[PDB]
């Protein structure tokens, strides 16, 4: 085998993308982390995918949790372990001590065990072996140097055996040492770390490959999600810039608007409707989702500010009936505070749902309500995650951003998303004659021509009604106009 | 190698010998050492630094979830 | 000899530029880092380039 | 000299200033720092100089490094220690451990070393001593208690002996405890701390005198660099304010300007060129180096923005042949990135280049260039640096500063240097009827009268053309002025109809 390293895909949504193939075959991989990070899971799900997808029996070796439990719990993600032990496809090599015992059994067992292991490997024709909490073994009475020899005995042995491994390790500080003894670190051929960061009293799981000896991989941390279908990792960086682009158009929900956009919104594209509070962003959304119910199509609306009931209300008041929109299963409303989770868990829910309603249009009721309380670098990511998804998926995306300051705002956006958006719809207030009148403007469209003037507009029970530009005013943008009343040419 | 049951001093002396004998042969040598914190001690045992004529550090500085790799000549 | 110190080339793009010539002849250079930072590679690339470019035999201790 | 302690000069660029004269005779200075900080060099240089300048022999006790190498390396700076060890001016005392050693030896040998050293000193009649890396010795199996009593013995006996010793020590962290066992700091008379602070991936070494029992010294950190000549320090605070002032005046390279400046710039003065990007500072600088050459006087240009090539390109297109300036041996362009080393370094190169060329004029295009990344305090300190040298050396200086916000900048400093400067030159944009015109201005001159006008200017292959002022404009400085007319048509040259000729004939 004089070839480049060989990797054996994991089938853990995303791991194979970050590891450019996955755990090098026949070698040991170390997945360490502070309690509650995934570990136990990761290895389980490691074996599983290996069996139910390539018929590569697995050897699981616990050092504390009783086999009966590894099963019990596994039922969490909808998979009966008891079945593969019955079909002899996975062997849970119980290695946890019993209630009673003795001591002074140091390297004593570390040896006998390498026999019971080689045992089941040969016996069950194993290929994927996972040992969870190897650490919970030396936590008997050892020091660094003692550990580095008991571990190295094993791996060295397993490599010989020809089995590809995954060792579990526990850490105390999320960013301190890689493993309880800073010894495993250099004893593994590839190291993986499960980080579960606090910050904001909210948590964010993150997986990383520190190293993979003999191959390239993806440097850095990646957010992952523990759900019902196991671990899931979105390689938001990995995602490529090869989205499909069409010159086909789609209505805005507002005719006169469509006209301004010179034909409408391209199907494959992202639209952003910015404007002070009140301007009516949520309006435009509402109307943009009905137009996808007239052409009998499925679209979704994610609201993080208003409720289910109130939305319906403020919707029946504008004419459009969502009640029906729901019955005719062509429209789906979500609703959830931004505080009920984190961008990682959100980016997913959006994705997930999107797969179970096969939308054609989609709008999020306020991104800025989603950036509420989270670092920019974190939000700017979340968007690139939903923005790209919808993109390489042919779904037209219109999002909502409520600028922090009404009138005079010097930026369609605060978090710095305009660069990410294709078409920009800017609603602003305009103080004329002591009154707060509106205005709508297609700030920019990347393909079309769109209307260059700032057209005023009012809101009635019939919905928006775009009007005429303030041709005779100045400083419109600022918000506080000034009439020219130019005395003609004065005759 | 020192990861068997040794302490700073013992380790300090040992590098001295090793390195030293190697000096005698006339062999230009490059030694690899493992750390713990990207900026913490230069070498695991807080000794290897002063004992070597030349010191090179490879940092895989994290930051913003992105890792940056640097190399320095103390 | 009776002059400054003599260096060897490592032919590692950049390094030999940083080190003002490369590692010093007849001495041990300590390259230390955390898990997955370069070391071994740097050690290997060191020997390799030695052979493949001046025909300088190399011994690697693992 | 008023101090109560007789000091001895190290002859190390800047130390004897910082240490108010040098190391106290008959005592011991603990020079310690992290790794790659300068320690041994400092000791080596210490012995050296006492030998090359006072004919004071000296003993050098090496603990880890080999007696061969200490000579091998010293050559780097151009020191033939072998020749000194030969002339018996420098005895090296090898106490390094063995590649085939046993284990156990750091106490009775300490009783032995004292006796050993007492022999060298007595035999070589030495007046200076340098024990390098005492630390390594205890580094066999010891704790703070055996370190305070064991050093002490050495020091003390050494003191009786009458030798002015220097001891080196290692220490893990750069700002934490001075030395390893955190004990060497109190047994010593003096403590010198060498650091190699990181910060922004670059590296800044500094030297500091925590304490000199009995005298006074300069407090806090002072930046030093290691060159082919050894350690070099900048007492950027021992830089007294006593430079010469002369009402002498010199050319700017622009004659209408010289007017604007009461009759040309002052010789002893600091000139500050500030303006938004693209206004023309760079230019004025050129015409400044040029003129200093058209008068047969030397001057150096340190560009941190443009290349030596491109600097010549735009210079020629503006007239002035820099190609010749170089050959005639009147002008010298340096050119370098600020990211090619921290301030401490830059500040020296500049000095370097000013002693190997002795210019009478010097230009630094874009101080605000050097301010990249660096913390104000560090920049402001460097600015006082260059500025301060050029001020005590009759070396007129033209610094260029580019303001980070064109039109609408409320301070032509950004870094707040407008107090170090003696005279400021102001360039900026003026939106006049949909056009981006420039205008200059002489904001301040300490001793002159200068022109208070905000004259507009235009650039040609020929240079900075100084025209007239926007008398008929309000909110000038604002970038986009307002037109308010009381006249304009007013005389100056009314007479209508056919006033001009054309190209045929006049
Ligand atoms: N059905 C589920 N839905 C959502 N999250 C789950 C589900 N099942 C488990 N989890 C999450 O995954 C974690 C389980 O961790 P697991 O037992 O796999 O190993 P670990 O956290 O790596 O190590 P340790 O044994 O110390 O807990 C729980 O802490 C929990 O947050
Ligand atoms: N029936 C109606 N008739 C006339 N105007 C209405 C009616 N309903 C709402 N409006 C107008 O629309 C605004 C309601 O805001 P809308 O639901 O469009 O979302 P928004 O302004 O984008 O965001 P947010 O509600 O979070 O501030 C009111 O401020 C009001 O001026
Ligand atoms: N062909 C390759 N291309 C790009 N990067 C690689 C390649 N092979 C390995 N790597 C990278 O190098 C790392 C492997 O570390 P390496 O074997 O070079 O020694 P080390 O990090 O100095 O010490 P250790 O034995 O602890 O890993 C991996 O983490 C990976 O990112
Ligand atoms: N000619 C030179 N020009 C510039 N730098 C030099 C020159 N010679 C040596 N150096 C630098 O000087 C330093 C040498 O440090 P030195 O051997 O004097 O003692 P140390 O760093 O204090 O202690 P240690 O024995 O633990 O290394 C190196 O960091 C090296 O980069
Ligand atoms: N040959 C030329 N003819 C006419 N005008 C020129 C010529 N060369 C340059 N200019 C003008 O001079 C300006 C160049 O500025 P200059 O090189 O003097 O330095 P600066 O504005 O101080 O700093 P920087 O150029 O680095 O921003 C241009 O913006 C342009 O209007
Ligand atoms: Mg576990
Ligand atoms: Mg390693
Ligand atoms: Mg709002
Ligand atoms: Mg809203
Ligand atoms: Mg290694
Ligand atoms: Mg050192
Ligand atoms: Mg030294
Ligand atoms: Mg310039």
């Amino acid at each position: 085998e004089h070839q480049a390293i060989a990797k054996m895909r994991t089938m853990i949504e995303g791991f194979d993308d970050i590891s450019h193939g996955g755990l090098p075959i026949g070698r040991s991989t170390l997945v360490s982390g502070t309690s509650g990070t995934g570990k136990t899971l990761f290895s389980i799900q490691f074996l599983y995918n290996g069996i139910i997808e390539f018929d590569e029996p697995g050897v699981f070796v616990t050092f504390e949790e009783t086999p009966q439990d590894i099963i019990k719990n596994a039922r969490s993600f909808g998979w009966d372990l008891a079945k593969l032990v019955d079909e002899g496809k996975l062997f849970i090599l119980d290695a946890s001590p019993d209630p009673e015992g003795q001591e002074v059994v140091g390297g004593f067992d570390l040896s006998a065990l390498i026999e019971r292991i080689n045992y089941a490997i040969q016996k069950y024709r194993a290929r994927r072996v996972s040992i969870d909490s190897v650490t919970s073994v030396f936590q008997q009475y050892d020091a660094s140097s003692v550990v580095r020899r008991e571990l190295f005995r094993l791996v060295a042995r397993l490599k010989q055996i020809g089995a590809t491994t995954v060792m579990t390790t526990e850490r105390i500080e999320e960013y301190g040492p890689i493993a309880r003894y800073g010894v495993e670190e250099f004893v593994s051929d590839n190291v993986v770390i499960l980080r579960n960061v606090l910050e904001g009293e909210r948590r964010r799981r993150t997986l990383e490959i520190l190293k993979l000896r003999g191959t390239s991989h993806m440097k850095g941390e990646y957010p992952f999600t523990i759900t019902d279908h196991g671990i899931n990792i979105f390689p938001l960086g990995a995602m490529r810039l090869t989205q499909r682009s069409s010159n086909v158009r789609v209505s805005s929900g507002v005719v006169r608007l469509d006209e301004m956009c010179g034909g409408g919104f391209f199907k494959d594209s992202i639209i952003l409707a910015t404007g002070a509070t009140g301007t009516g962003k949520t309006l435009l959304v509402s109307r943009f989702v009905e137009n996808a119910c007239a052409n009998k199509e499925r679209a979704i609306l994610f609201a993080y500010e208003e409720s289910r009931a109130q939305l319906l209300r403020n919707a029946y008041s504008w004419g459009m009936d969502f009640e029906e929109m729901e019955r005719q299963n062509l429209l789906k409303i979500v609703c959830a505070y931004p505080e009920s989770a984190g961008l990682e868990d959100h980016l997913q829910i959006i994705k997930s749902e999107i797969n179970d309603f096969k939308p054609a249009r989609i709008a999020i009721d306020s991104l800025s309500a989603l950036a509420r309380g989270v670092s920019n670098n974190a939000f700017r990511q979340f968007v690139i995650g939903v923005t790209g998804y919808a993109k390489q998926e042919e779904i037209t995306g219109l999002f909502t951003n409520t600028s922090d300051q009404f009138m005079g705002a010097h930026s369609i956006t605060d978090s710095h998303i305009a660069e990410i958006t294709d078409t920009i719809i800017l609603l602003q207030y305009v103080e004329i004659r002591g009154e707060m009148s509106r205005a709508i403007n297609v700030f920019k469209m990347r393909g079309s021509w769109h209307d260059k003037a700032i057209r005023e507009f009012m809101i009635s029970d019939k919905g928006p009604d775009i009007k005429d530009s303030f041709r005779n005013f100045e400083r419109i943008i600022s918000g506080s106009p000034t009439r020219i009343t130019v005395d003609e040419k004065s005759e």
